[PDB]
């Protein structure tokens, strides 16, 4: 089965934090899953003082495709439980400071944690050997060290960077890294020489917008910032040291006030004061970005979208998409960014589908990988599929 | 005569940062004093794009007690010049993060600035032999290291924590360090058994105190927590790795988000969502820490008020008031608060007033040095000083 990783640890200051992906799992499940998490995410179903939660909210369960498990949904699956005393002791090895606990979760191993993992996953006797794959939302080198021990391997999966309703739903699935660390721009170096895509990155972008475009290219800012959320795991370990307000100040070196658009995260907890800056108030972020000349960004993924649409984009942090943005030739851009968003990316319930899953734990070659991502978004060589993809698509 | 260090370096992206600093000794000058400074801190009086700084702003000229220099106020004095392309090579050597090289220029030596001071400091001669000590707003190891070598002293010179018009004006004046690397505490240890101060903390408060209290202590909230600017030297260099967000998820470890109060700083470029947690709207920071029972800062100028009205206070960074919290008995607390505002805090004015100057280059004793801030206040042992300060103000 899967072995899906749901740490109950409340970094951000948040109870069960990684709950829609437990609902998300749970809605979908074929066969029994063992979940690694916490007591929190079983009892917060019940709890009334968290109904005013994101993810019992009908609009983004209806977004991202599931429905609330019941008691007969709940019991299909095998359950281990983390506790609490180690986050505490956790928080003291760091000075009491939450973030830098989740830093240091997110990117070095902490052998407490995984004397935990180990007992849990031979707590009871045959639960380790059921294990086909263990699944993981976020980098853990505990868990890491835990799986090579065990000989499994670790898929790191999150939601993509092109979401509905702008785009249809994606998401990340990386055997090394999700964020950080990841292996899309070593996957593309294996197979670049298979890549004549002839479409534009505009027509790249097309293909996944399932909207009319706002498409006002009339009236502009020189530069465009994206603030994203503080305490994000891609602003806390994959930021180069870069924070929001070190970000405007990069961009204010090279730009006066007036020519700079600044567009807060609607998720952030802080909105930018009228004062200095212009702000950005645009529905969406691809009509913020429609309205600047080039983009600044640490590591968002709209830093993917103002790739798409042919904007001049500097990204100072580590993401999964820089790569596309370092390359040189126009053409270069193009094949990169289709093997990205046709092979690196995974329509976004797959990555839930325990069948995908295993196709994916036998790493077929990349022309099987495009041609099951295009027949689950359609519902002969591998730049003839996705040229035709486009063609017909358009 | 004096030499004062306004460096022009735009790491918050702003021309002549200290210019506030500039105009009010420029103001106050009996005797020609050595700027050493930058192109930019000239320019600005006649540039007509930037007349809209609060520098310029005579409610902030009224309250710092300046107005704008003339031509002739300006010829008193000789000015030495630092350069931007050491600025750009800075940048470049720290990831052109201007926050991380701002770190770099309060807490690290920096050869190649050295060599500039150098430079400019005997560019003509008899300038070093004139100078009888160097004044800095903030720390700078490089400038330091170049005092050494040629034996001068720099006393490190800020507006204080009380500020006009809730508090008599003051401003800290240091050798070691302002803000961080401060003396406070070893000031006083080496004076505390001269300390018998028959008052309590609010009456210390309320010699300072120039208005009537708020004073509606009924209503509360478990925490208060407050937010800084987020790119002041005191969240880039003193704040032991804290921000204002991972001090929030600190918070709220400890407390559910109903209990938590959240006060963002009035000058911050980012103000709080009204979604998860309860937002201050006090019109002063006075009135919203009388709201809370215990506060929560990193190294704010309002844990000081906090400490001076009897609050449980956690200070998660460096300052200079810290010592007076981490002290066990209430008596001891008092004596070292009371040395802390009459003795290392100075009258805002006498720090721009070039006899004050001379007295502390002399290390006076620190009856002497209370003495003198009690006569400008105004206008025997030390504990009878202040105990009579306080029962004759009252
Ligand atoms: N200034 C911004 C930033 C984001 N968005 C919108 O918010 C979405 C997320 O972009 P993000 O910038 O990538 O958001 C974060 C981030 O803040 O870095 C937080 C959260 O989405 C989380 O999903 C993480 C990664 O998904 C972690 O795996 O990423 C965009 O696709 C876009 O719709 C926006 O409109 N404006
Ligand atoms: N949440 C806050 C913070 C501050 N203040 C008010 O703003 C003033 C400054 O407090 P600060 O928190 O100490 O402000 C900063 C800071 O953000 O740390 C920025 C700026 O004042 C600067 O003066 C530095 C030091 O003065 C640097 O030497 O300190 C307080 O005295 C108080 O009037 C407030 O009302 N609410």
């Amino acid at each position: 089965g899967l072995a899906v990783f749901l740490p109950p640890y409340p970094f951000r200051g948040l109870k069960a934090p990684y709950l829609w992906m437990f609902y998300k799992y749970l809605h979908c499940a074929t066969d029994s899953i063992l979940f690694i998490t916490g007591e929190d995410y079983l009892s917060v179903t019940d709890d009334e003082a968290q109904r005013a939660r994101w993810e019992f909210d009908p609009a983004s369960m209806a977004s991202l495709g599931y429905e609330l498990p019941n008691a007969q949904s709940m019991a299909c699956h095998e359950y281990l439980t983390l506790d609490n005393a180690f986050y505490e002791t956790l928080l003291s090895r760091h000075h009491h400071d939450p973030i830098k606990s989740f830093s240091a979760f997110l990117t070095e191993r902490i052998p407490d944690l995984e004397t935990e993992l180990h007992a849990l996953l031979d707590s009871k006797k045959g639960i380790i050997d059921q294990i086909d794959t263990f699944i993981s939302i976020c980098n853990c080198p505990s868990l890491e060290h835990v799986a090579r021990t065990l000989g499994k391997e670790v898929m790191h999966i999150e939601i993509g960077p092109l979401r509905a309703p702008m785009y249809r739903n994606t998401a990340y699935l990386d055997f090394a890294g999700v964020n950080g660390g990841t292996e899309a721009s070593a996957r593309y170096e294996k197979c670049q020489a298979e890549f004549d895509i002839k479409a534009s990155l505009g027509d790249l972008h097309n293909y996944f917008l399932e909207v009319l475009p706002p498409a006002e290219a009339a009236t502009h800012s020189a530069a465009g910032v994206v603030l994203q959320v503080e305490d994000n795991s891609n602003l806390i370990a994959y930021n180069h040291d870069f924070t929001n307000i070190s970000l405007l100040s990069y961009v204010r070196q090279r730009y006066e006030k007036e020519d700079i658009l600044v567009r807060a995260h609607p998720g952030s907890l802080f909105r930018l004061r009228d004062d200095v800056f212009t702000i950005d108030d645009s529905a969406n972020s691809l009509a913020f970005i429609n309205q600047c000349n080039e983009v600044f960004t640490i590591n968002s993924s709209v830093g993917l979208e103002a790739i798409l649409t042919g904007k001049k984009t500097t990204v100072l942090g580590d993401c999964s998409y820089a790569f596309i943005n370092e390359l040189a030739g126009a053409s270069a851009t193009v094949n990169a960014a289709a093997f990205y968003l046709f092979s690196y990316l995974v329509p976004f319930d797959l990555v839930f589908n325990q069948e995908y899953l295993k196709f994916r734990l036998g790493h077929p070659e990349e022309r099987e990988i495009v041609g099951k991502h295009i027949e689950f978004y359609s519902a002969h060589s591998l730049s003839s599929l996705i040229n035709e993809a486009i063609s017909l698509e358009h």
